[PDB]
């Protein structure tokens, strides 16, 4: 039995205790310190030595996958998907159309914030966030010359191409710190994603398809590095960020941050039912942040 | 303007005359008013005959993508989709992960209501009870036709797809119950390149095992579904549940769903679950047409 | 075990039929049937003979109590609500801030549509709904003059005013077979809303109040009469729609409707997840409104 | 403009950063970042001295409403608003049915977490439990408070109304964990018409059989809480939870809440559950001028 309390600000401001102090504060506050020990217990599993699946990447004692939905790529969620990959502390990301190419366009051109006349200026939006057509446009002209070589590759040293190979040639393309995707490629972190053309970088892969005919996108394969990597761990984390990323029917830890609702049956694990945008960065800060000296 | 009004029940149960009446009720009611007459407008476009110089599956005046979440191919919202594609009223279909086998399994097994498990071995989706059985009974009666598919790709030459694939177990279910049965019957394509995210896909990833080598392209249904939208003379998109396409225009389009904008995830949005929408929807809309679409 | 299926247009379209295959349509629209059942077992159990609280209105073998928030009374669910209450196929009203005054202005002008500027034009938007700040001026000049004759009634007659007593004289005083409140006063049917004075219609007792002093509108009465509703009903149902109307902590049969959360913790029963200007209606339609001819 | 860039954890845990980065993260990080601005402006505000002028519990420059739902007083975030309180950081606050009554019972005795009980006597408020007991306790000390109450109305001729009520409660609950406690003993008002709608209700209820004629009066705390903002020189809103307050304008104003506006239910809103937010926000802004409220 423990007692609701909230922090109490005549101790002052400890920002640790009043992160902590969530805990036994109520509602998705409780949720938020569940999901703090969720993924810190499997933080701990994954440092746990081991003395002991067509992948280069090392097995660990938990891998974790890291899902997230596009919207987040286009937010300032990013950097923290970002800081993750860099310094290795996931194994496999997954995301939903439009999350790649969301990621390698603030590469080029900046995502600006707007508010909850726009199609005029030439202008995307995105909830409060704001893409200037320009940005896809610049996209454009740098992805060309990469599919053009793309297409050489699959048909002259038979290269067969998936999702997650293009994933990361536009990671290893696109040579920059700042991108999530640079940095997974270089740590050698899958990113799988069937729905990759679904939105603008498929449109502009459609195009460039009768300029350039005969790409191939296989997702068998695909399918098979992403079981494989579920079936071979020791343990298996999740953190799965928006919802509509992965599908059920086992993960030792589990954390889910979404607002969707379960009442029109829309697809010890922990939810959080909050904006992930609030609730990521604090939840990385009292966790993955805590441990930085261990990843390195 | 117009006046806020709602059905006077004194005029007794009048059910045309109360469902026209939530035009004049408010909020997502009125929401409901301008579906269906945005529907409504779609299907007069689409039977308006193509003049002489608009000419080209055949193409008609308007082209109609139907998208729907899985979780609708588990409700009852099933049969809705199937009538509407068995008669030939939509041109395309989109789903997402799920969608295609929760159809075909119910020829084999039925779901159950429960409430809002896994000892019995019961999945939950929402207050719908899919008993384990049913995807043992599915798997039986898809490797086969997955060593067929793999045969063909071998030594026929087949270039798998996602819709292709599709089509095939629709022609392999060969009931009429099936939404995917009456597509690939009418030639309606169906697009889904989240096909093997769930159950069939971790069917297809232990049959690759025994048997390897199985492709699904997804580009060749990309330029397919692109092609569709772009040679149209005008398009209507009716989407329900959320999550199925992306944007950045449709003539005509209606949303159903129940997704929040602030985390950020004449059109006409409806903010309602659509298991008591589209069949109201339908109803007012396509099922009063439905002469003309025989 | 009951199969989910949906209603099979093949069938041709009988609007009864489509109703009734909800049930076994699944998510909301099976909470839809069993809200259906619900009601019509209060229906069924008010019909029952009975051969057998301060208040004139004759017991019946089960007490209906409709709770509704103001918004649906700005919207054409005030219709729906009106039937009822004419008919008196309710027994008690609860409402909130907003939900008295929203009936009667309705008396004196119209409501209109709009979408989901405004302030220049003189325009409260309540959704996507626009009531022209003229009809408040309206029903102002109308409240007045009753407001003089309450207070003095008070101070010569010993009249001890309660928001419910004071809902019954304006709904006496409107005078208008379209009001709620007009049929609720005729019929004997208490309206219950503490939070009577929260909005326009408190603005307006608020001015009047330094134009002629003494007014006094007494909770503790109002406590006692819902109360004893209560306590001394043979039976109870409850029918809640949009969610803050009434609290807990037994109803024999309940059905609530609205879109409000349990996760951040705002406060067989059914509820039913969706816009009440949709569902209230459709409830109506295949419950009370069959009975018609039961109530005269 | 400004361009989206979340906290970047290379620059290691600085919590003060990751908070301001908020602001330029996005969806309702951003929002929270407009929050604490809009809250740092009213205080900025309210600090500032009265001119010779503006002249007139004493006046400010900025007269600062705090509204809440019950379900926040179950919560650990009745801690924070009782901090606030307790250090005279807004001067008036309004509250829903149970706002009074569950944080009066917890000095009695505790709340408990549990998960989202009839028969043990336990009533939830989504994964908080109070056992029957604690309002069982909460009985036993009101009644006599209630017989003192009727009898200086009937024999010292004091007028009743909820904030006149809600006063004395605090004042006999006498204990510094208690919001009220603190409201009474720095003469801020407390509004709350929706009193006896519950627990506190069927309290009073059952004690007017033994000892009737208490009277509550609306109309007097209805000229209390408009005075309030009618004389003030600025004024400024936090509203956590939806439902408390209505309109038909605050110069500054934060709501904090996850309600729809699609069924009808420089100002600023958060689309979050406050027991996250509110303490984030607060630790920004008041107890960043702790100081200068002592
Ligand atoms: N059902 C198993 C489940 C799972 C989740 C996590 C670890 C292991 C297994 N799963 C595997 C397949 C998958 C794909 C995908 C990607 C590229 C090609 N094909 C499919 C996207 S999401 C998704 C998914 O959820
Ligand atoms: N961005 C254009 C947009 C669209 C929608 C409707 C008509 C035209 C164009 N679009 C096209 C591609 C697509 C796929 C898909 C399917 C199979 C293979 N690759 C991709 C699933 S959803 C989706 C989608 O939204
Ligand atoms: N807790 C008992 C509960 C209840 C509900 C239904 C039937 C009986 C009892 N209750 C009674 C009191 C009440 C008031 C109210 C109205 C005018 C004056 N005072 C209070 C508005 S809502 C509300 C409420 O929910
Ligand atoms: N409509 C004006 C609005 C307002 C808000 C804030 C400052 C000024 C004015 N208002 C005032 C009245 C009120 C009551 C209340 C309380 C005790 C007795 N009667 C009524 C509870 S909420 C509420 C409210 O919203």
């Amino acid at each position: 039995s423990t007692q609701v309390r909230g922090y109490d600000f005549n101790r002052g401001v400890n920002y640790r205790a009043l992160l902590e102090a969530f805990g036994t504060t109520g509602f998705q506050a409780t949720n938020f310190g569940r999901a703090v020990q969720q993924v810190n217990a499997m933080i701990e599993k994954k440092l746990e030595p081991l003395s002991q699946t067509q992948s280069r990447r090392p097995l660990t004692s938990c891998t974790i996958f890291l899902g997230y939905t596009s919207n987040l790529i286009s937010s300032g969620i990013r950097e923290t998907i970002r800081y993750l990959v860099q310094h290795n502390m996931v194994d496999v990301l997954v995301t939903t159309a439009g999350g790649v190419e969301e990621d390698l366009i603030k590469c080029l051109a900046p995502t600006y914030l707007g508010e909850f006349e726009l199609r005029e200026n030439g202008i995307n939006r995105i909830g409060n966030l704001l893409v200037p057509n320009e940005n896809y446009c610049k996209f454009e002209d740098w992805l060309m010359p990469i599919l053009d070589q793309m297409v050489m590759e699959q048909n002259t040293e038979g290269v067969k191409w998936t999702p997650s190979k293009m994933i990361a040639r536009l990671g290893k393309e696109i040579n920059n710190p700042e991108s999530v995707y640079y940095w997974a490629q270089k740590n050698h972190i899958p990113v799988f994603s069937p729905a990759l053309t679904d939105g603008s970088l498929g449109d502009m892969i459609f195009f460039h398809s009768y300029k350039n005919p005969g790409l191939v996108l296989d997702i068998v394969e695909d399918l098979r590095l992403i079981n494989t990597q579920a079936i071979f761990a020791k343990c298996t984390g999740m953190i799965i960020l928006g919802g509509g990323v992965v599908k059920h029917h086992g993960a030792d830890y589990a954390v889910y941050i979404n607002t969707a609702q379960e009442f029109d049956g829309s697809d010890q694990p922990v939810k959080v039912y909050a904006d992930a945008s609030l609730v990521f960065p604090l939840l990385v800060a009292e966790t993955f942040a805590q441990k930085m000296d261990a990843f390195m």
